[PDB]
């Protein structure tokens, strides 16, 4: 009813899940001003999302993403030029507007065999915070950073959502591929790969076998490599619609 109407709204809050949304309804929290008078019931994450409820409702236009991309690329470079960073999302696909920033970061020092170098990711976060690009943190893991940022006003921009994932280097391209989408494209390409005797997911590509239940990840040093394995012309992200 007009109340279910309420779980619907809260859920619009980054942090607010259903179960998470449900309880706050059992507490008599429905609208948003409800929420604001009730920060204490909210975790840190839900908290921030509430704080940027609005901004978060707005689309990011190419021009901005672009400048965002530069700040991120450039800062990472001064830390260590051995770091690779790539902005995925429809945006890499040529998209005219985006909803958030998805950054994929990797380093030769970190492979799926290591598995333990939080410093790698943290250091960058730290640097962006220092430059004042990153403005808040929703959560921050060993391998994943979800937060807020904003373009440097000179006078203001809405704050935007940003995510940074640390991926091992030997799993990187697969990841950029995957995170680049689109979804159909991923679907169509995994389907083809299968016809080709190969299974692809967001980490690796692996040959199949009898009975099917098979594997052993092939070395991938670029996106192209993936296409090669399955012998398909190389599609630049823009032609990745389907």
């Amino acid at each position: 009813d007009d109340t279910s109407s309420s779980i619907n709204f809260l859920t619009r809050v980054t942090g607010i899940g259903p179960s998470a949304a449900r309880k706050l309804v059992d507490e008599g929290i429905k609208t948003l001003e409800d929420l604001r008078k009730n920060e204490d019931k909210l975790n840190h994450h839900q908290r921030i999302g509430l704080k940027y409820f609005e901004d978060f409702e707005k689309r990011i236009p190419r021009e901005e993403m672009l400048q965002m991309q530069d700040i991120v690329l450039n800062e990472v470079k001064k830390l260590d030029p051995e770091y690779i960073a790539t902005v995925c999302g429809s945006f890499r696909r040529g998209a005219e507007s985006s909803g958030d920033m998805d950054v994929l970061l990797t380093h030769p020092n970190f492979t799926s065999e290591s598995s333990k170098q939080p410093k790698l990711l943290h250091r960058v976060v730290e640097q962006l915070q220092k430059v004042r690009f990153i403005t808040d943190t929703l959560s921050k893991g060993e391998t994943k950073f979800m937060g807020v940022c904003q373009l440097p006003s000179e006078n203001e921009y809405p704050h935007r959502r940003i995510d940074i994932r640390l991926i091992p280097k030997d799993q990187y391209y697969c990841g950029v591929l995957y995170f680049t989408g689109s979804d159909i494209f991923n679907k169509n390409m995994r389907a083809h790969a299968l016809e080709k005797g190969f299974t692809i997911n967001e980490y690796t590509i692996r040959p199949l076998g009898v009975t099917g239940v098979a594997g052993e990840p092939l070395p991938v040093d670029s996106e192209q490599d993936i296409f090669d394995y399955i012998q398909w012309r190389y599609r630049e992200p823009k032609d990745r619609s389907e």
